[PDB]
This record gives C-alpha cells, sequence and structure tokens, in this order.
C-alpha cells in the first residue's frame, strides 16, 4: 500500500513499511515555548540565498517540490546550531483542507494553515543521497504560514501549479527567489529530528522559525487545486499531507532568543 494521508494508507500505517516512524527523533514535535530554553551560544543563523538557482518544480504526488541546482556553493545555511555548511536541494509545503490546519509543527498546540521546508544536506557528505546515511545529515528551516495578506515572493510558486496539477508532472521553474519566502526575524527554536514522510530517516537539525509569514487566502486556496492522484485517475485534492506531532522522547527544543 503506497504510502500517503489517507484512512488507510497515513501516518497512523507508515510504521508498517518504516519501523523508525516510531524511533527516538521523529518530526514534526509540539514546541512548547515554555519549556523550550534560551540558548546564549546560538550563534547568529546565516541564511545566504543570494546565488540561489532553482531548477524545476515536481508534484511528487505527496506535495510539490521546488529543486534547485546544488552542484555548486550558491545557497547555504551554516550558523545557528549548525557545525558546517549545508546546501539548499529543495523546498516544498505542507497545508490543510481548511486555515484551521495544515503545519506539522505545532506551537503550545497551536496549528497554523501551511509550513514551509526548505531542505539542505550537510556539505561534509557530498551529496544529499550520501547526507541521508547520516545523523546530521540534513538540516531543515521550517517556516510557519498564516491566512492574511498575500506573500508577493510567492506568487510565482502559485502561478505554476496549473502545471502541475497531478502526481508525477514536473515544470521548468528558474530564476525563483526563495528570499521572499522569508520572514523578517530569524528568532527560531531547533530540535533533532527525521524527515516527516516516509522514509522517516533520522538525520535533520531541525530550525523552526518564531516569525510566521502571511499568505492570502487565494494563494492557500490554489494548493488546494492539486491533486495527489496522477492523471488520468480518480480526482483526490492534495490538503491535508501533513504528519501530526510526535512524541518528544525527551529531546530539548533550544531557544535563539529570549
Ligand atoms: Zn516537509
Amino acid at each position: 500500500h503506497h504510502w500517503g494521508y489517507g484512512k488507510h494508507n497515513g501516518p497512523e500505517h507508515w510504521h508498517k513499511d518504516f519501523p523508525i516512524a516510531k524511533g527516538e527523533r521523529q518530526s514534526p514535535v509540539d514546541i512548547d515555548t515554555h519549556t523550550a530554553k534560551y540558548d546564549p551560544s546560538l550563534k547568529p543563523l546565516s541564511v545566504s540565498y543570494d546565488q540561489a538557482t532553482s531548477l524545476r518544480i515536481l508534484n511528487n504526488g505527496h506535495a510539490f517540490n521546488v529543486e534547485f541546482d546544488d552542484s555548486q556553493d550558491k545557497a547555504v545555511l551554516k550558523g545557528g546550531p549548525l557545525d558546517g555548511t549545508y546546501r539548499l536541494i529543495q523546498f516544498h509545503f505542507h497545508w490543510g483542507s481548511l486555515d484551521g490546519q495544515g503545519s506539522e509543527h505545532t506551537v503550545d498546540k497551536k496549528k497554523y494553515a501551511a509550513e514551509l521546508h526548505l531542505v539542505h544536506w550537510n556539505t561534509k557528505y557530498g551529496d544529499f543521497g550520501k547526507a541521508v546515511q547520516q545523523p546530521d545529515g540534513l538540516a531543515v528551516l521550517g517556516i510557519f504560514l498564516k491566512v492574511g495578506s498575500a506573500k508577493p515572493g510567492l506568487q510565482k510558486v502559485v502561478d505554476v501549479l496549473d502545471s502541475i496539477k497531478t502526481k508525477g508532472k514536473s515544470a521548468d521553474f528558474t530564476n525563483f527567489d526563495p528570499r521572499g519566502l522569508l520572514p523578517e526575524s530569524l528568532d527560531y527554536w531547533t530540535y533533532p529530528g527525521s524527515l516527516t514522510t516516509p522514509p522517516l530517516l533520522e538525520c535533520v537539525t531541525w530550525i523552526v522559525l518564531k516569525e510566521p509569514i502571511s499568505v492570502s487566502s487565494e494563494q492557500v486556496l490554489k494548493f488546494r487545486k492539486l491533486n495527489f492522484n496522477g492523471e488520468g485517475e480518480p480526482e483526490e485534492l492534495m490538503v491535508d499531507n501533513w504528519r501530526p506531532a510526535q512524541p518528544l522522547k525527551n529531546r530539548q527544543i533550544k531557544a535563539s532568543f529570549k
């Protein structure tokens, strides 16, 4: 049974094919802001996206991925909790069927309308495929989305979605600047975790920003027009593609701010 987000193949089923689903460092988690400790030894976070080169956008049947050329040292994350340099490979979102749900992480149980994941691999492991064999192979910057004013820098993504409606469709998607998706502040929480989709590998230093970005109702409505199914199969709207919060299991969440 191909994994997904439905009643018979959704998150409660994943552990059968991917037993790490019940591991010690699974994501997402609820961020209890009152038990996250400020860590003054955290270096400032460095998000350097000015030379980023997007290549393509792809509906993979679970979300849409905007992919980058990661063959050179061009869009990198470093500092904060990280001990090396991590290179951007792709970003994607999780979102709900309703504005009241859709994020993976929660903040004192609060769910946002959506959540953006910018996925980076540790350059000391040479590429993404080898990085995912390592416990510190990945760093994911998570950014919450709330519904309000439109985010202009998101609109180029919104407008290509009609060309990738169904699973397996891809489109050229060059010159997209992910700096237009970032909120003002880089204040964050950080904790060790996992990929939130199968194979759920425990490679990730999570860096979750406190400040959400606002997107318009119309922008998120266009996300909900995508399809999980392939062309020529019955239409199932791509909505509620979020894994719920998982047990923290005595991990600690650190805050970059007071
Ligand atoms: Zn994700």
